């Protein structure tokens, strides 16, 4: 069967109606919900490292960041590590890459590519041009990027695809990534509707730890960019220049404007999927094509007064992940198996008739689509955010999540010693940027059954003493087992080993 892998940049699970959040009553994604109504919604799909380039490298390689080497936004994925597409090509698929490309090197292992690397009249690099090589093979387009990107894929399917060969197509939207430049036809979408506000926008009593707030909350203006003006250097309230005279009203108005601009970008993607899905039905591909819809990671939409991703908190860590397999009987169902973006490539390869590659860290959960739990499937996932402080003043951390608990260890250092001591926000160099410095080392523990919104860090609660001890052992063992043991980074190894002992 064919495969279309659709991924939107920073499309978080709260903003898909099928995940049933407080936003779902706005019906933000009717066409994604219709896809979900005939497929599987995975409730427990997590990235291992919540930023665009690392997550996409995990998808492409089936490997953890410390193996594929894409630790942060700053790194590139080697061409010869484009494993997912190389495996499909080896099964005789024609391969195509369309849209937003974060992996920096040429998509050279794709038969066809037309990529960004721009919200209006985007320019693409594409090997449809004969007399120019990457990165000079550029083509200008007219119009809004979500509409243009959808047309590139439909035009490829209609006019270029070899109709006698199966295809593997990665279809990547730039929306709804910052700066949420939505198409002007959506300017008044939601204009008169209040976006539901999470109570954690204002109430953070019990959330976090000394690692994320400082002793005596001494670092709340330092760690974690904000919706409110809590963070002294970067916030939506300041960026939007909202100044009503009431800081809670400022926070409310910045939240509303953030969420509405974001949901207008989501709406543009969802409307374009109607056009793509209608084409696939008309062309006769709907019943022989596996369709995946996912976001590369989640996003904090103001929960706990936080923004962006990177955090291991569930809104950022969880990826929306919807699969419609037309040969499966799992249609209109949810599945709670604990899965990672590193599992996507082996699962897709098996769903397309191949064998899970043994050099990958991830494993195939393809059995789910036959109504069976895969053999010896993990009940915990590992998480690590490496990019200490840069851009959003979020400290580096590792963690483990089960179905029942999440344990986070903030180790609060950058792995690159030369980066320690630099400004975290380059645009505020010599304008008061915080510096990339050691932040407090602490654990956070969340009881996910009683406290799914992660409002209450119970790491220091006596009632949770045994759970904490057990979770630290589980974290220490998983980290050793996946090989993320920091021999290259002695200062961090010492912090983490000492904290887990
Ligand atoms: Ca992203
Ligand atoms: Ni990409
Ligand atoms: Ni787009």
């Amino acid at each position: 069967m064919n495969v279309i892998f659709i991924m939107s940049d920073d499309h978080t699970s709260q903003a898909i109606g099928a995940y049933g959040s407080h936003l779902a009553k706005l019906n933000p994604t009717p066409n994604i919900d219709e896809l979900a109504s005939d497929g599987v919604v995975f409730d427990n799909c997590f990235c291992t490292n919540s930023i665009s380039t690392p997550s996409r490298a995990c998808i492409m390689t089936g490997q953890y960041s410390h193996h594929n080497e894409v630790l942060t936004l700053d790194e590139k994925l080697d061409v010869d590590r484009q494993y997912l597409v190389k495996e499909f090509s080896k099964m005789g698929y024609q391969t195509a890459m369309v849209g937003k490309w974060h992996l920096k090197n040429e998509p050279a292992n794709f038969d066809y590519y037309k990529v960004l690397n721009e919200y209006f009249n985007p320019t693409f690099l594409t090997n449809e041009i004969s007399n120019k090589e990457w990165p000079k093979n550029q083509v200008k387009t007219n119009g809004y990027s979500s509409d243009v990107i959808t047309n590139i894929t439909i035009d490829w399917l209609k006019n270029r695809r070899d109709k006698n060969k199966p295809f593997f197509l990665m279809h990547h939207y730039k929306a709804p990534h910052d700066m949420f430049e939505y198409a002007p036809r959506y300017k008044y979408y939601l204009e008169d509707t209040e976006v539901p506000v999470p109570e954690s926008l204002y109430n953070q009593d019990g959330w976090g730890s000394e690692a994320t707030r400082g002793k005596n909350d001494s670092l709340r203006h330092f760690i974690g960019t904000s919706i409110s003006r809590r963070h002294e250097n970067r916030s939506y309230a300041e960026d939007y220049k909202i100044n009503t005279g009431d800081p809670k009203k400022d926070t409310y108005e910045a939240y509303q404007r953030y969420l509405k601009d974001y949901l207008r970008c989501v709406k543009g993607v969802d409307d374009n999927l109607k056009r793509l899905f209608d084409y696939l039905k008309k062309e006769g591909l709907w019943e022989n094509t596996i369709i995946v819809y996912t976001g590369d990671q989640g996003m904090m939409l103001g929960e706990h007064d936080l923004q962006d991703k990177r955090w291991m908190y569930d809104e950022s860590m969880r990826m929306p992940f919807i699969v419609r397999d037309p040969k499966s009987k799992q249609r209109g169902v949810h599945n709670d198996l604990m899965i990672n973006n590193i599992d996507f490539a082996p699962t897709l390869i098996e769903l397309a008739g191949g064998k899970a590659p043994k050099y990958m860290d991830g494993k195939s959960f393809a059995d789910v689509f036959e109504g069976k739990t895969p053999a010896n499937w993990k009940d915990e996932v590992y998480y690590r955010y490496w990019m200490h402080m840069i851009h959003h003043d979020i400290p580096a951390h590792i963690g483990i999540r089960t179905k029942d608990y999440k344990l986070i260890l903030f180790y609060g250092r950058h792995y690159d010693e030369k980066t320690m001591g630099t400004p975290s926000m380059w645009w505020l160099r010599d304008k008061g940027s915080h510096k990339v410095v050691q932040t407090p080392v602490a654990f956070e523990l969340y009881d996910l059954k009683k406290d799914p919104m992660e409002m209450k860090n119970v790491a220091n609660d006596p009632e949770y003493k045994d759970v904490l001890k057990d979770m630290k052992v589980r974290l220490a063992k998983l980290r050793e087992k996946v090989g993320d043991t920091d021999e290259k980074y002695p200062k961090i190894k010492a912090i983490i080993d000492n904290a887990l002992k």
